[PDB]
């Protein structure tokens, strides 16, 4: 009276098949990795991008693990990152390199997007923020500098589908993946007729954009068996939230990890003047509904520091950043300056100085000054966002890597003056798999999933501390 589902979760540093059983019976769900492999850009020759083939060996490898290993399969899910795509030809061959959307032949249209079409039509029609790397934009960039592949582009396959086409011969658009590239209008549901107009990209590219839960098509084992593949919430950071343990309309969520995600479910999206200002993005979700949240920079800073000095103590780092205290040096996370500077430690210290504050020069400090400002951060989005649907949230749920580090947990809690519910780590995958057990008739829906969750994972209650000295400080200068 079991069920084992894999699934394909890919990060842009990294990717991994999992395999999950899920107990009817108990009600119960558990983890487990069969194979991990490396993801990274590549430079082809002026152009960034993703090693597609050997990423598609490396699933293989591991969907074949499982098969060899006599456990038997019900259905294999496939999430990734969104922007990126993969062009084919009629033929089912690849038609140029698969750009990543970390090249530099975007740079300038996104500007002038917004100068021809106008920047309030682009958001309403698609309730999808400006991100420089959009597929807009770089479907435009394809077109103005690749004229000739053009004529042999027969379709245009968001990275989840195209890894889904590999493994089954079917071609599929996912509804929640397919609206990171703000080329879906957000009334029906389909590609903008003048979005993908001015991005010279041809209709006939795509088809209608179907909600998470179908059948993409199937996968032949080294026997003959067919496993049918699943068509998830692919938009990996849609697939976390799924298995974020939501209940209620006063919860937020936190997608915790090098990027981070921070927003609430609406049954509609924002696309007034509002939410344009405050850089707020409306993602599609299962069950038709929106994604309302706003993009964050995350614990990539702390990453770089980690790797400028040398510190394989995670821990005793963050025991040293408590020997100091907080809101000392505070900095802007999102500031552009972070997004990549030859020197993270040397900008960190820059930002501080620019603003007469003191310099942050040992690894707890520069610790101390990531953490404090990145909870700052976030309860000011968090306020931003309540100040949008008009109503303060009640719970705060943080999810994926980022929900593992306690001292960032309590100094959210404390800095949001609202109770933080940790969990899962695993929060991507398991929102892969939920999709698939819904579609395997095992839950009913997200909530019946999510309550699974709420039992199945351990999630942690880091309770607001009004003596905190980051509390202190949020109520001093406000």
């Amino acid at each position: 009276t079991f069920r084992n589902c894999v699934a394909v979760d890919l990060g842009a540093s990294s990717g991994r098949v999992m395999l999950a059983r899920y107990e009817r019976e108990c009600r119960s769900l558990t983890l487990r990795e069969i194979h991990r492999f490396n993801n990274g850009l590549h430079s082809q020759n002026g152009y960034v991008t993703w090693d597609v083939d050997s990423l598609e060996s490396a699933i293989r490898l591991g969907l074949n693990k499982v098969c060899a290993a006599g456990i038997a399969i019900d259905s294999i899910g496939i999430d990734t990152w969104g922007v990126d795509f993969v062009l084919l030809d009629q033929q089912g061959q690849r038609v140029g390199l698969p750009v990543a959307y970390r090249d530099s032949r975007t740079n300038g249209l996104m500007a002038q997007a917004q100068q021809q079409l106008g920047k309030r039509d682009i958001y309403q029609r698609s309730g999808i923020q400006f991100l420089p790397f959009n597929t807009l934009y770089q479907l435009r960039a394809l077109t103005e500098q690749q004229p000739e592949l053009i004529p042999h582009i027969a379709h245009a396959l968001l990275m989840p589908d195209y890894f889904s086409y590999r493994l089954t011969g079917k071609m599929n658009w996912e509804y929640t993946n397919a609206t990171t590239t703000q080329l879906v209008n957000i009334n029906s549901d389909d590609w903008d007729e003048s979005l993908l107009a001015w991005s010279g990209a041809n209709k006939a590219w795509f088809g209608r954009p179907t909600h998470p839960g179908n059948v993409i098509g199937h996968w032949i084992c080294p026997q003959g068996n067919e496993i049918p593949v699943v068509a998830v919430a692919s938009h990996d950071t849609a697939s976390a939230v799924i298995a974020s343990p939501l209940n209620g309309s006063r919860a937020a969520y936190l997608s915790s990890g090098t990027w981070s995600l921070m927003g609430f479910e609406s049954q509609t999206p924002f696309t007034n003047d509002t939410a344009l200002a405050a850089n707020i993005t409306n993602e599609g979700g299962a069950e038709g509904r929106y994604r309302v949240l706003k993009n964050i920079m995350g614990l990539w800073l702390l990453q770089r520091v980690l790797q400028e000095r040398q510190i394989n103590d995670l821990p005793a780092l963050i025991a040293a950043t408590q020997a100091l205290p907080a809101c000392r040096f505070i900095i802007n996370p999102n500031d552009d300056r972070f997004i990549n500077p030859d020197e993270m430690c040397s900008e960190i210290q820059a930002a501080c100085r620019e603003m007469a504050q003191p310099i942050p020069e040992s690894d707890a400090e520069l610790a101390r000054c990531i953490f404090d400002s990145l909870a700052l951060l976030y309860a000011d989005v968090l306020h931003e966002l309540a100040q949008l649907r008009g109503e303060d949230f009640s719970q705060l749920h943080i999810v994926g890597g980022g929900c593992q580090n306690t001292l960032l947990n309590q100094l959210c809690a404390d800095a949001c003056g609202i109770r933080v519910i940790a969990g899962p780590v695993e929060a991507s995958t398991l929102g892969n798999i939920g999709i698939q057990l819904m579609t395997l008739d095992e839950l009913n829906n997200v909530d019946d999933f999510r309550q699974v969750v709420s039992t199945t994972a351990n999630l942690t209650t880091f309770t607001p501390n009004p003596d905190s000295e980051i509390a202190h400080y949020v109520a001093l200068i406000h």
